[PDB]
DNA sequence: CGGCTTCGCGCA
DNA sequence: TGCGCGAAGCCGAT
C-alpha cells in the first residue's frame, strides 16, 4: 500500500473488499500515541493514496469496571492530551462507548468509511471484537503491529519455548525493522465527550476503591504523570541518569534505577521502538545496554508471542509438560500457610517482605521488577491449588498494576508460577520443580529492611 | 552435547 | 557484593 519509509511486513490484511470512497478510519486500541505510531502512520499512507484524510476512532469498553481508578485516570488523561495532539494535525478523534463489535461496525456505516485499520494485540478480547466487526463491514481490515519493533507474526511462527531460542530470531531481523519514524503528515481537508466519560466512570468505581483504615485512598497518583509528553521525559531521564547504573541495580528495589516506562508502554503512550532508537544511539555502559535491551526486545515481545500462539495464556494448560506434571504431583502436599484472595490483597501474610511488595503495589501502582517474582512465587507456595494461585496472581495483577491486563503480565506470571520460558530446578514440596525464591536469598542481594520500612 | 534471565548457597 | 557451583528438564544445532 505505497510508502517509501514503509515496510509492508508491519501490516497484514484481515478482510479483503472494495475500497470505499470515504475517509480511512484508524481503530486505536493498544497504541495510544500520535508520534511513533506505525498503525497511525500506515493509516495516513492509504489516506494520501486515496485522497481522503484519516479519522481516528476509539471505543470505551466496560473492561474498565474490572480495573480501578488508577488505570482509568491514567488512561483517560492521556486521551485528553492525545485529542489535542491529533487536532493540531487536523485529525479528528471520535470516542465511542459500548461493545466494539457493535459500535465500530456501526460507525463504519454511518460515516461511510473507506478503510478500517487497527493495531495489533494478542489478547483474547481483541480477537473477539475483530471477528465480529469483520462480519459487519465490507471495507478492508488492515492490522498493523505498532507496538513491537518486529511484528509478532514475523518474529516467530510458533510458540517459542524460551528466550535463547527466540533471541537469535529477533536480533537477526533487527537491521531490517529497527528504523526511524517518519513525521506524521497532517490532513488536507477536515471532514462522545472525554470530560463526561471520566466523571461518569469515576463515580462508578468509587465504591471499589482501595481504602485505608481511616477511609483514605491508598493509591498515590503523583508518581507517574500520564500522557505522551510526560512519557518522553521519563525516557530522557532514564537514559541520562539511570541507564548507566541499570545493569548493576536492576534487581535492587531499594533504588529507583528502573526505566519506569511500563505504564506508558502498556497504554501505548510511548513507542518501545523509539526507546530502543534513543537507547541504541546512547553511549552508556555496554553491560547495562544489553541488559535493558534484552528486557524491552526479547522479553517484552516474547510476551506477545506467548499470548498470540497460546490462547490459554492465563490458564494452567499453557504451562509446559514438565511443570504441569510436577505441580499435579504436589497437589496433596500440606501447605505451610493458606491465604485467601482478601488476605493477599490486604497484605495479611506472615511475610513482611511479601506485605511490603503488596504495599508498594497498592500505593504506587507499580511493584519493582525483582519483587514481582517473589510476590508471585509465594502466592503459589501459600495457595490451595496451582489454579487458585494463578487466579489470585492475575486478579491482583490486573487490578492494581498500572501495567496490568498486558501480555507482559500474563507471560510474567506464567514464568513465576508455571515455569513458562523457564527450566526445572531443585525438587521441593508444594512448589515442585518450579523456580524457588526465599527470604534469605533476597537478604543477600539487597537491603530488605530498607524495603520494608518504606512500605510499612 | 551445550546451555540455558532474573534461582540458592558457600566463601572470599 | 561478586563468583562458581548445584539441580534439574529440554530445545535445537548436528
Ligand atoms: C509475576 C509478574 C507479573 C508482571 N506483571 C506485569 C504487568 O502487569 N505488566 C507489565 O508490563 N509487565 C509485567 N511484568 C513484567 C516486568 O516485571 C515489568 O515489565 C517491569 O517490572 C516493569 O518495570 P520497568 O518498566 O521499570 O522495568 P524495566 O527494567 O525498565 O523494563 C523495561 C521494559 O522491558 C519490559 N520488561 C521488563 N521486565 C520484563 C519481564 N520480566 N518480562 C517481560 N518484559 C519485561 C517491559 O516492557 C518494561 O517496560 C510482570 C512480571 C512478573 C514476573
Amino acid at each position: 500500500p505505497r510508502g517509501s519509509h514503509m515496510n509492508p511486513k508491519r501490516i497484514r490484511a484481515l478482510k479483503s473488499g472494495k475500497q470505499g470512497d470515504g475517509p480511512v478510519v484508524y481503530w486505536m486500541s493498544r497504541d495510544q500515541r500520535a508520534e511513533d505510531n506505525w498503525a497511525l502512520l500506515f493509516s495516513r499512507a492509504i489516506a494520501k493514496e486515496a485522497n481522503v484524510p484519516v479519522v481516528v476512532v476509539f471505543c470505551l469498553t466496560d473492561e474498565f469496571l474490572e480495573a480501578g481508578i488508577r488505570q482509568y485516570e491514567f488512561m483517560l488523561k492521556g486521551l485528553q492530551e492525545l485529542e489535542v495532539s491529533l487536532s493540531r494535525k487536523k485529525i479528528p478523534s471520535f470516542f465511542l462507548r459500548g461493545d466494539p463489535g457493535e459500535k465500530i461496525s456501526r460507525f463504519v456505516k454511518d460515516y461511510n468509511a473507506g478503510t478500517l485499520v487497527t493495531d495489533f494485540s494478542p489478547l483474547r478480547i481483541k480477537n473477539q471484537w475483530i471477528e465480529k466487526v469483520i462480519s459487519g463491514i465490507s471495507i478492508p481490515f488492515f492490522e498493523v503491529d505498532a507496538h513491537n519493533v518486529v511484528p509478532c507474526w514475523e518474529a516467530s511462527q510458533k510458540h517459542e519455548y524460551a528466550a535463547h531460542t527466540f533471541r537469535p530470531k529477533l536480533y537477526a531481523l533487527l537491521p531490517e525493522f529497527l528504523e526511524e519514524f517518519p513525521e506524521l503528515e497532517p490532513n488536507s481537508v477536515t471532514p462522545e465527550t472525554l470530560s463526561d466519560v471520566l466523571e461518569t466512570g469515576v463515580k462508578a468505581l468509587l465504591p471499589e476503591r482501595a481504602l485505608l483504615k481511616n477511609k483514605d485512598p491508598l493509591f498515590e497518583p503523583w508518581h507517574f504523570e500520564p500522557g505522551e509528553k510526560a512519557a518522553k521525559k521519563v525516557m530522557e531521564s532514564f537514559i541520562a541518569d539511570r541507564l548507566d547504573s541499570y545493569g548493576a541495580l536492576r534487581n535492587d528495589p531499594t533504588k529507583n534505577m528502573l526505566s519506569n516506562l511500563s505504564p506508558y508502554l502498556h497504554f501505548g503512550q510511548i513507542s518501545s521502538q523509539r526507546v530502543v532508537l534513543e537507547v541504541e544511539k546512547a553511549e552508556s555502559n555496554p553491560g547495562s545496554k544489553k541488559a535493558f535491551l534484552d528486557e524491552i526486545l526479547i522479553w517484552k515481545e516474547i510476551s506477545d508471542n506467548f499470548c498470540y500462539y497460546n490462547p490459554g495464556y492465563d490458564g494452567f494448560e499453557s504451562f509446559p509438560s514438565w511443570a504441569k506434571e510436577s505441580l499435579n504431583a504436589h497437589r496433596n502436599d500440606v501447605r505451610s500457610h493458606i491465604y485467601t484472595l482478601e488476605e493477599f490483597e490486604a497484605g495479611k501474610t506472615h511475610d513482611p517482605l511479601w506485605n511490603a511488595s503488596q504495599m508498594e503495589l497498592l500505593s504506587t501502582g507499580k511493584m519493582h521488577g525483582y519483587t514481582r517474582m517473589y510476590w508471585a512465587k509465594k502466592i503459589l507456595e501459600w495457595s490451595e491449588s496451582p489454579e487458585k494461585a494463578l487466579e489470585i496472581a492475575i486478579c491482583l495483577n490486573d487490578r492494581y498494576e498500572l501495567d496490568g491486563r498486558d501480555p507482559n503480565g500474563y507471560a510474567g506470571i506464567a514464568w513465576s508460577i508455571g515455569g513458562v520460558h523457564d527450566r526445572a530446578w531443585g525438587e521441593r514440596e508444594v512448589t515442585g520443580k518450579i523456580r524457588y525464591m526465599s527470604y534469605e536469598g533476597c537478604k543477600r542481594k539487597f537491603d530488605v529492611k530498607l524495603y520494608i520500612e518504606k512500605y510499612s
